[PDB]
């Protein structure tokens, strides 16, 4: 733990979480997946731009004032949307709003659209998607937990972009 980032991941049930994170720290994809209960954790440790840095990831169901312990202390978040289901991108903003209800201003923040090996299921236009970003500050790539498309690239790019800040 030379510096430990604590990450939040947030979003609606079923986007993709839980495997977004599996897929990140131990390179499996879970198909047999059911819905988090409570809060699960996993860590990784990398070096971003010639500093090992450890990332302490969270995540927890899209369903308790538990809020409050889940986000403290989180200097990255990353806000997952399923490009299938244009329900989980419109209550992103809700999400957003809670998670800054509960830290603080300066955090990293990334939109996901997560599922995006899923073509022909499209819901989500990216240009919709790049426009909530940038009118929020977020930073936004698109992923597939299932084909690991950009899941790497998300995280890193999180965690680098903590430690320019902190660094
Ligand atoms: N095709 C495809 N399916 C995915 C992908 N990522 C997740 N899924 C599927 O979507 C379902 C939800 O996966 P989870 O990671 O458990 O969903 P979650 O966001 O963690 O949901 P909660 O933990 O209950 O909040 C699972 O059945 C996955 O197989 C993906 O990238 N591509
Ligand atoms: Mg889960």
């Amino acid at each position: 733990y030379d510096y430990l980032f604590k990450l939040v991941l947030i979003g609606d049930s079923g986007v993709g979480k839980s495997n977004l994170l599996s897929r990140f720290t131990k390179n499996e994809f879970n198909l047999e997946s059911k819905s988090t209960i409570g809060v699960e954790f996993a860590t990784k440790t990398t070096k971003v731009e010639g500093k090992v840095v450890k990332a302490q990831i969270w995540d927890t169901a899209g369903k308790r004032a538990i809020t409050s312990a889940y986000y403290r202390g989180a200097v990255g978040a990353l806000l997952i949307y399923d490009v299938t289901r244009h329900a989980t991108f419109e209550n992103a903003a809700r999400w957003l709003r809670e998670l800054r209800g509960h830290t603080d201003p300066n955090i990293v923040v990334m939109l996901i659209g997560n599922k995006c090996d899923l073509r022909h299921l499209v819901a989500v236009k990216t240009e919709e998607a790049k426009a909530f970003a940038e009118r929020e500050s977020l930073y936004f790539m698109e992923t597939s937990a299932l084909d690991a498309t950009n899941v790497e690239n998300a995280f890193t790019e999180v965690l680098t972009q903590i430690h320019k800040i902190v660094s």
